[PDB]
């Protein structure tokens, strides 16, 4: 019913407040989803990331089947320049959140 958009690339730079977003999912099923964007943080100011985006990969690492903690550690170890492939999937997001 609610067709996902195609994926896109977002590049953000880590700052003093980190990357500026939370993730949920990565348990049973559910993939990794952006659940919160910090106002003024790097994710906010990309103009691309949004709540309901599924993270498909971080710096080339496939996270489609990743556990929550695999995804959280991948994000922490991505360094200062973080390249996210994200796919807006609001219907899937709403089914579990």
């Amino acid at each position: 019913e609610d067709i996902p958009r195609e994926p896109r690339r977002i590049v953000i730079h880590r700052g003093s407040t980190g990357l500026g977003f939370n993730i949920v999912g990565g348990e049973n099923g559910e993939g990794i989803f952006i659940s919160f964007i910090l106002a003024g943080g790097p994710a906010d100011l990309s103009g691309e990331l949004r709540k309901g985006d599924q993270i498909l990969s971080v710096n080339g690492v496939d996270l489609r089947n990743a556990s929550h903690e695999q995804a959280a550690i991948a994000l922490k170890n991505a360094g200062q320049t973080v390249t996210i492939i994200a796919q807006y999937k609001p219907e899937e997001y709403s089914r579990f959140e």
